[PDB]
């Protein structure tokens, strides 16, 4: 096994995979590490047993199916998984926690949203469909771009979308295009 943690890269109290040689600290993987359960699978384990279990899973898909498909448990573990490739971006910090808006010359968002708030909903099983949590995470870099408007900061949201965007097409298989 590791000896760092596979998301935030740090050491400390670790849980380890048995089917693979990562580590998580207990809220940094994504459900939080599960209790008993031996063995204990990870989140990148129970991913790629999806695939292996249905290899025509990975056949290229339209983005507007993959948004409309209800939260049944295979796709929300997929969001789980797209959340945690976020976080394991070190730049995922400046969303992750609650943000507040005062600038000259800014106003703040109608409807603020950061990584943790995210988070809470898909462990609250809040979104019904797909769409719920794509639009939620996209929310996050748009009001961030809106908010820094020409500060150069601004390109921390393009970036951390960028992050998201290809997990995104990667997990969910959305069909390559030009
Ligand atoms: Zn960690
Ligand atoms: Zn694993
Ligand atoms: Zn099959």
């Amino acid at each position: 096994n590791s000896n760092i943690c596979e998301v935030c890269n740090k050491w400390g109290r670790l849980f380890c995979c048995d089917t693979c040689p990562r580590s998580f600290h207990e809220h940094c993987h994504i459900p939080s590490v599960e209790a008993n359960k031996n063995p204990w699978s990870c989140i990148f384990c129970r991913i790629k047993t999806i695939q292996e279990r249905c290899p025509e899973s990975q056949s290229g898909h339209q983005e507007s199916e993959v948004l409309m498909r209800q939260m049944l448990p295979e796709e929300q573990l997929k969001c789980e998984f797209l959340l945690l490739k976020v976080y394991c971006d070190s730049k995922s910090c400046f969303f992750a926690s609650e943000p507040y808006y005062n600038r000259e010359g800014s106003q703040g968002p109608q409807k603020p949203m950061w990584l943790n708030k995210v988070k809470t909903s898909l462990n609250e099983q809040m979104y019904t469909r797909v769409e719920g949590f794509v639009q939620d995470m996209r929310l996050i870099f748009h009001n961030h771009k809106e908010f820094y408007r020409e500060d150069k900061f601004t390109r921390l949201g393009i970036q951390v979308q960028d992050i998201f965007e290809k997990n995104f097409r990667n997990i969910f298989a959305i069909q390559e295009t030009s």
